[PDB]
Order: C-alpha cells, then sequence, then structure tokens
C-alpha cells in the first residue's frame, strides 16, 4: 500500500483510527492523514470506473443536522450509502427544537445507544463538544461555530496534493504557494486549512482588504507549525490587497465567500499565474468567481467538491470498518 | 419478452438506448420506450403480488429533491427505489429558494450530480427543471413542474387505460378508445400531458367542462395533429360537453380531475361546478358495462364515497400502479447493462 | 429450540399468530406474544452488544408516518428496521393537517399501503391510527396517539422490568413486584399502558401523586380486574401517597414520570438512601428536574438502558410481525 514514495500499514493505522472521533482536524495525525489520502484515492478510482463501493455494510449512522447545509448533508449521506451503510436523518430542525428543552448530554447519551455513529452539525461551539463527551459513539464533525470543518480540511488537501503531491515530502526543495482571497477574518475554511498546510513545506500569501484580514493567531498557529518542520522564512507568511501581486508564483488559489470589487477572479486576472496553477473554492460562489473561468482548465472548484465524496467515504471506512480494504 | 401477445420487446436493445435517458416531458418517450415501460411494470406488478424477490437495481444511490411537497408522488419514487434495493437521499420540507440559499441552480445540480446516480425533481419552477437537466452530469426524472409536465404520471395515467383496453396499442381503425376528461381541464394538467400521449394512439376524447374551465386550444391542436399523424382523425375525434349524462355516454375511460375551490373568485361559482361534475352511482349508471373511472387523486368530493364499492371505480389501482412503473422506469433507465437473464420476468 | 430460562416458546406458532398482526394498544399484545417478543428482544440485545449480524429481516420497505415531533421514538424505530437490514421511508417536521391537505385519512392510509410493507404511525389525533388500521392494506405498529396508547413503549417498559426481576412472568403467588409510579399519573398516560400490562402479572402498585394530578380512576378499576383474573388483589395491592420517603419504601421499581407545571417529586441520592438494595429507577424520558443528574453515577439508575432497549424491542416486534421466513431455525439464536 504505496501513495508513489511513502508504504501506508493501512491495519495498523486502522486499529488506531478504529471508532475515533474526529472534531477538530489537529485530531488527525500524519500517518492518519496518509492512510485518508491513500484510501480517498482508492475510492476515487473505484467509483469513476464503475466498480461495487460497498465497503463498509452493516452501520447505521444517524445525520443531525440542526443548520441546513445542504451540500455538506447530502455529501456524508452519498458516502454512507455509496460504502452500502445505511443512515437515519434528523434535519431541517434547528438547535432549540430538537433538543427540546431536553439536555445536549441525556439526547447524544440515548442516540449513541440506537446507531453505530453520529455525523453532526450545530452551529452552537459548546453542542459538538458536549455530544462526543455524551456519545458512547464516535462523532464526526460535519461544522460548529468554532469554524471547525476537518472534513472541508481533509477535502480541500486531498484536491491540493492531487496535483501538486511533493506537499507531503517535507523536502526543503520542494515547497508549495498558497493564496488565500477574500474574507480572511471569517472564512474559517481558511483558517482550519492553513493549520493543516502549515504542518508541510508551505508559503501562505493571505490577500485581504485590511478589515477582513486572516486573524493573528492562525499566523501564531502556522508560524508555530513552519518553525516545527524548519520551514519558517521571512517569505513563509506574505500579506496583499490586491490580485496582481498576490496571485504571483502561487501554485494554489484558494477564493473564499466575501459578504458587504479587487478580489473577484476573472481569465483577465488568471493571465500572470504560474501555468500549473489550480483555483479552489468551498462553495457557494456568489460573484468571488465569474462563470467564464469554468472553462479554465485551471479552475478545479467542481472536482474539490466532487472529491468530498471521496474524503468522507475514506474517513468513514478506516473509522467504522470492524477489519480486504480497497485497492486498483 | 412478449406484452399483448402481438408485440415483441428486445428489452436489450431498448435498455442500451434509454441508459441514462432524462424523462422531462412525456414526449421524451417514443413508441418502442412506451411498450419496454409497459412491459417491464406489468413485470413488477406481478413479482411485487406475488411476494417475489423485486430486489432488480441494488447498487444505485439517487437523491429525491422535492422543492414543493407532494407526499404521495415522493414516498412512490422512495418505494420504487427501495423494492429495487437501491438506496435514496431525500431533499424535502424545501421550497425553490431555502434550498437554493442564492447559490445559481446550475451550481447546485452540477456538485450534487457528482453525489448520486440519478436524481428525481419536483420544483413549482418550469425554468428550474430545464437548467438541472443542462447542469447535471446524471439522468434527470421530473416529478413535476409548473408546466404540468408530469410524464410519470402519464405513464401510469396510461398502463392503468392500458390495463383494461389494451387494444389501444394496436391503432387498428376498427378498435377506437373514448375516453371523458370532467372538471377543471384549463388547470387540470394531468390531462394535458395523458391527451398529448393517448392522440399517438386511436382515441376518441370528451372535454366534459364549464366555459371558464374548458380544456385549453393548446391540446386541442396538439391531439388533432397526432391523431391526422396516424390518420385517426375526424369531426368526431374532439367532442365537447357542459353535463355529465352527455358526456359520460359510451365512453372506455372516465378520468376525473382535482376541482380546488382555490381557482374560482368565490365559493358560490365553487360548489356550483362541484356539485354539477360529482360522480355518484347515479351519474354512473348511462356509463358503458367495461367503463374504468381514473382520477390522479387526492380527490375531495370530484367522486363521491359510494363510488369505490362500484367495480368501475379503479383511482386507487392507478395510484398502485405507481410504483410498478416508476420501478419499470428507473430500472430501464438505470441499470449498468442488460443481460437476456437479469431482467424482471413472470 | 427456544426457552426464557425456564418457559419454551414455539417461536414458529407464535409468529404464525402474529403476522401482519397491527399492534395499536398493549392489549393487542397476549401472554404467547409478550413472551415471544421478550425472548426475541433478548436475543437482539445479545446479538448487537456482541456486534455479530443483525440482518433478520432483510427484503421489507416501511413508511415511518410521525404527525407530531417524537425525535427520540421516531429515530429508535428507523434504527430498529435499518439494523433488521430492511429500508424506511420516512414522513415527518408535518402535522395532521398539513399531510392530509384536506386528503381523507382513510384515501391516504388505502394508497400508502400499496406503496410499503407496513406503517409505522404516530398522530396526536385519538380518531386518525383507528382510521388508518381499517384504511391499509398493511400492517401499522401505533408509536403513540392522543389516547395515550404507546404498546412499544409499554413492552420496552417491561422488558427493563422483566431483566431486573425475570420472576414477574412466573405469577408465583409468593414472587410479587412492587412498583411506585411518581409524578403527574393523571397525564403520564404512559403510567396507565405499563399498568394494564403489569396486572397481568402479580403485582402491587405505590402511587405517588399530589391531588389534581393521581393516577385516574379508570386505570385503578382495569388494574384491579387484571389482578382479579389471576388472583393476586388485595387491600394493599394499590397504594397511594403524598410523597417520596412513604411511597418509595420497599418497592423493586421506581418509574418516574414528567410533571410539566404548564419541587416535592425530586429523586435524589438523599431521597434514594430508602429504598431497597435491589431497586431499579426508570423514566421514559426526556427528564427535566424529575431526576437529579446526580443520580446517573447511582448503579440504581437505569433510564438510559431502558430507553436503549427500546431499540431491541422494535427489533424483536418488527421481526415478529413482518418476517415471512418460516423456518424454526431463521429466528435469532445466540
Ligand atoms: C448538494 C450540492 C449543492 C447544493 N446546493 C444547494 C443544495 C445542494 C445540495
Ligand atoms: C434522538 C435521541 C435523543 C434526542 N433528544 C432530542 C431529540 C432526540 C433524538
Amino acid at each position: 500500500y504505496i501513495n508513489s514514495k511513502y508504504k501506508i500499514d493501512l491495519d495498523k493505522i486502522m486499529t488506531k483510527m478504529k471508532n475515533k472521533s474526529v472534531i477538530n482536524i489537529d485530531d488527525v495525525d500524519d500517518e492518519e492523514l496518509l492512510a485518508i489520502l491513500y484510501t480517498s484515492k482508492q475510492f476515487e478510482k473505484i467509483l469513476k470506473n464503475n466498480e461495487d463501493s460497498k465497503y463498509l455494510e452493516n452501520k447505521v449512522f444517524c445525520s443531525v443536522f440542526l443548520e441546513p447545509s445542504t451540500r455538506t448533508r447530502c455529501s456524508f449521506d452519498a458516502a454512507i450509502l455509496k460504502l452500502g451503510s445505511k443512515v437515519l436523518n434528523i434535519t431541517d430542525m434547528n438547535s432549540t427544537s430538537f433538543y427540546k428543552g431536553e439536555t445536549v448530554e441525556d439526547a447524544f447519551k440515548i442516540l449513541s445507544t440506537y446507531v453505530d455513529g453520529i455525523i453532526y452539525r450545530d452551529p452552537s461551539k459548546k453542542n459538538v463538544d458536549i455530544a462526543v463527551s455524551s456519545s458512547s459513539k464516535p462523532i464526526i464533525n460535519a461544522g460548529n461555530g468554532t469554524g471547525e470543518h476537518p472534513t472541508q480540511s481533509l477535502l480541500d488537501f486531498y484536491t491540493i496534493h492531487n496535483y501538486f503531491p511533493f506537499i507531503l515530502d517535507r523536502n526543503i526543495n520542494k515547497k508549495l504557494n498558497i493564496a488565500f482571497v477574500g474574507d480572511l477574518k471569517n472564512g474559517r475554511t481558511v483558517h482550519s486549512l492553513s493549520k493543516l498546510l502549515s504542518r508541510y513545506n508551505v508559503s501562505f500569501n493571505f490577500v485581504s482588504c485590511k478589515s477582513l484580514n486572516i486573524p493573528k493567531d492562525i499566523v501564531n498557529t502556522i508560524t508555530y507549525n513552519l518553525k516545527k518542520n524548519n520551514f519558517y522564512s521571512d517569505d513563509s507568511i506574505k500579506y496583499f490587497d490586491n490580485l496582481e501581486e498576490g496571485l504571483e508564483d502561487v501554485h494554489i488559489i484558494y477564493m473564499t465567500r466575501i459578504q458587504k470589487n479587487a478580489f473577484i477572479l476573472s481569465n483577465k486576472t488568471l493571465e500572470n499565474t504560474r501555468d500549473d496553477t489550480k483555483i479552489l473554492h468551498p462553495l457557494p460562489r456568489v460573484n468571488e468567481i465569474k462563470v467564464e473561468v469554468d472553462s479554465n482548465p485551471k479552475s478545479v472548484y467542481f472536482t474539490q467538491a466532487e472529491n468530498g465524496l471521496y474524503v468522507r467515504m475514506a474517513l468513514l471506512y478506516l473509522i467504522f470498518s470492524s477489519t480486504s480494504h480497497p485497492q486498483f
């Protein structure tokens, strides 16, 4: 089990991940990331070649979504169902009409006795943590108000590593530069990816108008993790207030949503990007990326969304299997 | 493979043709495709009635996007998918705007089509279903929109009719089927699409309505065209009535429509029309001995309960056939290949 | 093949009898059927706890019609169906009127019964579950209505009790089980139906309530009838109390109810020091102030195991009713 260079004791790493909850991307270590990336690529190739995907029958899940994120929900449902497992949905509900003045602790104590794991999206910070304390069953965070969204990080990374697989090598001469563009203060999808990318030899360009620039403690977290693998320099973290400067010599352009312009991506603004550059976006977009760009071989935002299926399949498989693995 | 015993069906050939077809308008189904759907539906009817294995399509995952509440139609498809042994993820209790949370439709179906093998889609917007079909990398099946396009309701209406009067397929100048459409024919869009399909065969229509709610000129023109194409048009093809005793005379099929209060100017106007086209055992004594009564449902006062006892009433068997027809359609479209053996048989 | 420790069960015979039974009132379960449900639930408990194959009923499709939110009860059934390896289509977040959008109930169950193999149905309407049972061509299982019928809650309440005190089945005049019902017994409809069932056995009730919210007269009459039928009625069969210290004395089971004001009957480790050694505490949940959190640590508390057994009992019931598989062999046996 190799991804060109690195062997993976997928047996060993699963024994370690068995019945792991995944709340923060920080819950995934080096070996676990390699296992998720290897297993996601198996599921990508199996699905694309119309082969049997049912690597996890015998499980019943609960998909508790206490805010409407229809894209994220449906992704997990598809992941579960394509694996050949069954799922029980709670949806169109909010925090208060679901926990009809029942304690959270009590609800996850009971619900964990019904199902084999729970996928949980809640705006409440505190609640996902309370569930993780009370649940007798693994929880996988599909997002909360703490901007924790490990699946979105994992799938953002999977996308990036598919076009620039030297990111895993942590080689001082093979460095990847990324430009984060838009509302970096509130685009919590940026903070999480940053946390993860800084574990590798990466150079960040935060492209924002001042008012919505990347928060101080993300930059501290990035700097910590760059310093830990001896990849921090004066040139690790750069800042720009316009594209022409920011999009120069960057392997990845990750566009964010920008609510309340200089940060609209066009085929114009993409002329002076590298030849190999790939454009990411968690979606939904609005005006952030002009439709003309979809024609551009540089755009991958829809393949990114697609990889979400293969990454959530991987993660569910590695965690919930009672192991034969997927291959070729 | 044989339907009626007259018509052979290369269910292999016809599947290779239908594989990954979207079905949006009944006009998307041709002659061979109709025969395939009608044959396959009758297999699934007999298999389910005899408590035999129905899992003819196990490895698929669908999305059931219903952006208006149609619980009968939705549940039918869910059952269809699940009885075939496939799985489904539902989006429901949602509307156009809270589903596409200011996301473009194009973007949403582009992404969702990467997750599932096909999409069942109900939306009032006509614009939208068409946009999904353009953007989706996967077959779409329309479960209904504001243009009154509802191919599954047409297909199941037809399947019901052909079960009592199977000579409709024969297009024989001497074996002609007469149907009465009754009630709000202006707004009963379930009438417009069945008419479009029936006129492809040797059929004689009786539109039974009161001035304000008569069948629209469009349908009449479409019917006339299609009757002229197979040389079955006469001055007695299309007849009109403003009362039942004239209209229900010498008709093989009585298709009753919904008459919603919400379509008058008051509730005077309403009960005058509701009550004048209410079907009773009285109003059914002048119908042929073989006549069958259809209704897409829900009924309300359209058909009096006493009529359910009447061997003439089949509206509930019609609703039931919806299961067998949607199983057929999903099987023919989403199967990965055909083999001689793997087709349903009884 | 099939014992409850001491009682044999012709699970073949009993299934041919239960096949395509609707279960609307706990009265729809008789003696042999209860033994079958108790046996089959304990198989599913052991199979699930040991991570073994639970798919004893593939091939079926159900409809889960929930016309009020009971998310705990709904999710329980969904899990029951899915763990058996069958499939379900859900209708939910709906109410009586927006589901039957001026469609007759009769018409709707007539049609929907042609789509699925059975229907799980929760409706506040008294009238409606009965109307569905008349119209449906397919078994119905009541997940609750305004008449306080909830057979699955009774069955699972009983399964919990029989797991700690299995002598309740023996109907032995010397081995009698005493239970305390505590709180709003007027409106705790979960009390009325369990009482109806327990009184079929050698049981002694302590109804612990204020004035306004005491157990209603016809439950007392129903209990007395069923105790008299098996010669277990005495002046000390049914006792009443105003407070816990008196009521919780010498009782095998404390079943706490919700007491919704819209103080005096709160269970603490303090109020539990004068209970028997072997006492088990039940509650249908959600709790609120009824049971203080400190009690969860107490080996006496089983309200969470009760909720859990809901899964094993609904699996049992669905299996016994919807199986078409004859053979003595194909039943669960561990
Ligand atoms: C799946 C994918 C994209 C989507 N956008 C809105 C709903 C939805 C579901
Ligand atoms: C399942 C389990 C516990 C619960 N508490 C509130 C809703 C709900 C669902």
